[PDB]
């Protein structure tokens, strides 16, 4: 395997307080002989699931709960086992953000909150309201300043202000609901890029950027969090940490994240880092070094977390996360995030109107579960031979459902030879073949050119796969191949498929 036995290889990112995380390590070289690498790699969340999908990586990835679903439905974690007695000493909602199909899948270490930071010596009153923004500005550039700044490049930071007037990811989880491109959010993000078509923001301003101009005074607020608040204190701006503006009358709604430290399921260390996890780091020593350094939050040990919530910007964080709600951690965050932070930079930079942008976020977040009905619903239906009496909860899949079992129907008739010997050559017999499908099907689907004839092909081979499990007895395999199949179209061949309108497209193309 590719990760060495008897030393610990940690991951986070590079906003976080890594040199304390460092000296947290030293302590537990000291005490127990075994070496401690902190790293903090660029784009470390894209990176981790790839090299530990071939059994390399750290040992320990710290990172917001959002991501770590993902990687535990992908087999990357390992699941942990704290005792009654620790468990007892974090917070149980911290627990609950980083538990995945009934299994703790990472160590909480704190919730992070976004919230509005303000120069008191510009700005002694910060707004109230997004809406009085644009005249604060006008008054601050006149003295050379300006009202706002933050970081145009990542969702996360537009986030808030998105939501607050209904836009949503997924209801509360009911993932068919995804709330993207409704009203509110689309109100939401034309705000914005009003704020920057009436050159109160620019839509080439990120993290950098804003950090460096709130840092030398020249724009009265920005919108960050904990993390960014030594380097504030070292710039001797005399900052406030305040609850979110409103937008239409209603609270700024902040995703939020909760730090923590997952286990490379790969990792020959598991028992030296559930040691340096709970003995070393989670202990008030432990958070104190790593938060003196780059500060956590609101950490997830309770003896810690009391001294901290003392402090007034705390307070702030936990009241702007109390308004906002706590970040899902389903595997496909991932996807949503990915959507949106391309309409949100599309939208800002004139790419796409707001409409336009957030109509294909939402298809790209839905792509997956809407790819996954029109394909589950078509591989049981031509196994069984009944269609499923349920409705879709929906327009699209129905409508995607009629067109490929009108257009599948002609290819399963025309291919039934070549897929009579392609299944006998592969011998599919239950679920642990479905497993090895997947590689097959990446090779054979990928190298070749995309064209919604090949997507038939590929899902009525799936079907007809399908009805082959259903006559041997196997029909519980038939999900997990319906699975298989949307995974491998989907990561394939996501970026064409929303260009194409999704399953829009594919209604439209054989309409005909
Ligand atoms: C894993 C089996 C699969 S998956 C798939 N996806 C798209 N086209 C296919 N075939 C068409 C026409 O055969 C193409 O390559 O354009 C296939 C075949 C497949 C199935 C049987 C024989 C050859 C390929
Ligand atoms: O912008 C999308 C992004 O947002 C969150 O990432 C935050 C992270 O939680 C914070 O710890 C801080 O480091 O800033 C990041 C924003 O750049 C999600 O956790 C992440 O998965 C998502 O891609
Ligand atoms: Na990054």
């Amino acid at each position: 395997m590719k990760i060495e036995e008897g030393k610990l290889v940690i991951w986070i990112n590079g906003d976080k307080g890594y040199n304390g995380l460092a000296e947290v390590g030293k302590k537990f070289e000291k005490d127990t002989g075994i070496k401690v690498t902190v790293e903090h790699p660029d784009k470390l969340e894209e990176k981790f699931p790839q090299v530990a999908a071939t059994g390399d990586g750290p040992d320990i990835i710290f990172w917001a709960h959002d991501r770590f679903g993902g990687y535990a439905q992908s087999g990357l974690l390992a699941e942990i086992t704290p005792d009654k007695a620790f468990q007892d000493k974090l917070y149980p909602f911290t627990w609950d953000a980083v538990r995945y199909n009934g299994k703790l899948i990472a160590y909480p270490i704190a919730v992070e909150a976004l919230s509005l930071i303000y120069n008191k010596d510009l700005l002694p009153n910060p707004p109230k309201t997004w809406e009085e923004i644009p005249a604060l500005d006008k008054e601050l550039k006149a003295k050379g300043k300006s009202a706002l700044m933050f970081n145009l490049q990542e969702p996360y930071f537009t986030w808030p202000l998105i939501a607050a007037d209904g836009g949503y990811a997924f209801k509360y989880y009911d993932i068919k609901d995804v709330g993207v491109d409704n009203a509110g959010a689309k109100a939401g993000l034309t705000f914005l890029v009003d704020l920057i078509k009436n050159k109160h923001m620019n839509a080439d301003t990120d993290y950098s950027i804003a950090e460096a101009a709130f840092n030398k005074g020249e724009t009265a607020m920005t919108i960050n969090g904990p993390w960014a608040w030594s380097n504030i204190d070292t710039s001797a701006v005399n900052y406030g940490v305040t609850v979110l503006p409103t937008f239409k009358g209603q609270p700024s709604k902040p995703f939020v994240g909760v730090l923590s430290a997952g286990i490379n399921a790969a990792s020959p260390n598991k028992e030296l880092a559930k040691e340096f996890l709970e003995n070393y780091l989670l202990t008030d020593e432990g958070l104190e070094a790593v938060n003196k350094d780059k500060p956590l939050g609101a950490v997830a040990l309770k003896s810690y977390e009391e001294e901290l919530a003392k402090d007034p910007r705390i307070a702030a964080t936990m009241e702007n996360a109390q308004k906002g709600e706590i970040m899902p951690n389903i595997p496909q965050m991932s996807a949503f995030w990915y959507a949106v932070r391309t309409a949100v930079i599309n939208a800002a930079s004139g790419r796409q109107t707001v409409d336009e942008a957030l109509k294909d976020a939402q298809t790209g977040s839905e792509l997956y579960r809407q790819s996954l009905e029109i394909i589950s619903r078509y591989l049981r239906e031509q196994a069984t031979g009944a269609a499923d009496t349920a409705p879709m909860g929906g327009a699209t899949s129905r409508k995607a459902l009629e067109t490929l079992r009108r257009v599948g129907d002609g290819v399963q008739r025309n291919h039934e030879t070549a897929f009579q010997g392609m299944l006998r050559k592969l011998d599919i017999k239950n679920e642990d073949d479905v497993k090895s499908l997947s590689r097959v099907m990446i090779h054979v689907f990928s190298d070749g050119v995309t064209n919604w004839g090949r997507i038939v092909t590929l899902i009525s081979f799936g079907a007809f796969v399908a009805k082959h499990l259903k006559t041997i007895n196997q029909e519980s395999c038939i999900e997990p191949l319906a699975e298989s199949i949307t995974d491998v179209l989907v990561r394939t061949k996501r970026d064409w498929l929303v260009k194409q309108r999704g399953w829009d497209g594919f209604v439209e193309f054989f309409h005909v």
